[PDB]
C-alpha cells in the first residue's frame, strides 16, 4: 500500500516574528563566505551571543558539575563533555542518559556550541548528558564524524556509571542538523549492533537533519522533495551551501547509510523519533520524508514543524520567544522519550 505524508500550510513564508528579526541580522559582504570564517563566525558571533543570552538562565553551579574526558577512537582521541545533575542529597544517585550530537554541516562545530543548553537540560531533565568533539569535513571525510559518534556512543553506554549515568534508566540519542544526521546513522548502527543489546537506545530526537545526498535520493521519491527548490534561497541555508556541504564531506559513495541514513534496507525497530522541522528549510523534505518512511515501518513517532521560519533560527536568534519556544518544545520532547522508562 502507500503512506501518508505532511504536506503544506505557507511553510516558506515569513513568520511574522521573523521578518523584522531577520531584516535587522547583519550579513557578511562575501558572496559565499569561506570554511574558515563560516568557522570563526561560529566561534566569535553566534556561540557568543547564545552564551550572552543563556547566561542568566544557567543553574546554579551547586545542581550539576561538569566531566570532561577524551577517549580512543580511530586513529586518534576525541574530546567528550559530560554534564551531571549533583543537586540530589544523594551523590551516588544514577540518572538517564542523553547523548547529544551537535550541529554545523559536517564542517563545524565542538561541544561549545551546545554546552549552555545542555547545563540547562541536565539540571531540568535530571539526566547526565554527553557531548562529542566528533572529526569535522573536509579535513576528514564521511563516514569518519560518524564512526567518532559511534565510538562515543558506545563508550557512554560501557561507561555511564563512571559519571552516575544508567543506560538503563533511559538512553536517548539527540542530534541537530548535520549532528541529527550523524545520530540517524548511529540508531540504525546501533539496532544492529549486539553490543547494545544490554543498554538499547530508548528514544530518538532530532532537528531538522540532512537524511539523503541529492544524487542518491530514490527516483520514487524525488517529486516529494519541494523543498530544495522551492526554498533553494532561504536565510540561514541555501541549496547552494547544501551542496557545499555535501562536497566537503566527500563521501566515496553517496549512496551509501554511512553518508545517506534514508537508505538504510530497514527502518523498523528504531527508537521512538521525536522530529523537529523548520518551515523555511531546503532540507524540509527530506527531513518529513525520512520521518513519514520511519513511520510506515512501525516506529513510534512525533513530528513538530516551524512554519516561516528557517534552519537552526532558533541557535541564531534565541532571543525570539519563537526560538524560546523551540528549545522548550526540544526539551518537552526529551522529557516524552526519557518518560518511556519513567524515573
Amino acid at each position: 500500500m502507500a503512506i501518508t505524508l505532511f504536506l503544506d500550510e505557507g511553510l516558506s513564508t515569513a513568520h511574522p516574528e521573523f521578518a523584522p528579526v531577520w531584516a535587522a541580522f547583519p550579513q557578511p559582504t562575501d558572496p559565499f563566505p569561506p570554511l574558515e570564517a563560516r568557522r570563526a563566525f561560529w566561534d566569535e558571533v553566534v556561540i557568543p551571543n547564545l552564551n550572552k543570552f543563556l547566561e542568566p538562565s544557567l543553574p546554579s553551579e551547586d545542581r550539576y558539575r561538569l566531566e570532561d574526558y577524551y577517549i580512543p577512537v580511530e586513529g586518534t582521541n576525541m574530546h567528550v563533555r559530560t554534564y551531571i545533575p549533583t543537586s540530589s542529597p544523594d551523590k551516588t544517585k544514577t540518572y538517564p542518559l542523553l547523548y547529544w550530537v551537535h550541529c554545523g554541516g559536517w564542517a563545524i562545530g565542538n561541544y561549545e556550541m551546545d554546552d549552555y543548553d545542555l547545563r540547562i537540560i541536565c539540571d531540568k531533565l535530571q539526566v547526565c548528558a554527553v557531548s562529542i568533539d566528533y572529526r569535522l569535513t573536509p579535513e576528514s571525510s564521511s563516514p569518519t564524524g560518524a564512526k567518532d559518534v559511534y565510538a562515543g556512543l558506545k563508550w557512554a553506554a560501557a561507561n555511564a556509571g563512571s559519571f552516575n549515568a544508567d543506560p538503563k534508566k533511559g538512553f536517548v540519542i539527540a542530534g541537530q542538523s548535520a549532528g541529527g544526521n550523524l545520530s540517524l546513522i548511529a540508531a540504525h548502527w546501533a539496532r544492529d549492533d549486539p553490543f547494545f543489546a544490554n543498554t538499547p537506545l530508548t528514544g530518538q530526537l532530532v532537528q531538522y537533519p540532512p537524511t539523503c545526498h541529492p544524487e542518491a535520493m530514490p527516483e520514487e521519491y524525488k517529486s516529494c522533495i519541494k523543498s530544495m527548490e522551492e526554498c533553494r534561497d532561504a536565510p540561514l541555508l541555501s541549496k547552494k551551501e547544501v551542496y557545499w556541504f555535501n562536497e566537503l564531506a566527500n563521501p566515496a559513495d553517496p549512496h551509501d547509510p554511512s553518508f545517506s541514513p534514508l537508505l538504510f534496507p530497514s527502518h523498523a525497530n528504531l527508537p521512538p523519533l521525536f522530529f523537529m522541522s523548520c518551515g523555511w528549510d531546503p532540507l524540509r523534505d527530506e527531513g518529513l520524508l525520512y520521518h513519514a518512511l520511519v513511520k510506515e515501518a512501525g516506529v513510534e513517532t512525533r513530528m513538530t514543524m516551524y512554519p516561516g521560519v528557517p534552519h537552526a533560527f532558533h541557535m541564531l536568534f534565541r532571543s525570539m520567544k519563537l526560538a524560546q519556544k523551540f528549545q522548550e518544545e526540544t526539551i518537552e520532547g526529551m522529557s516524552w522519550l526519557f518518560s518511556k522508562t519513567p524515573q
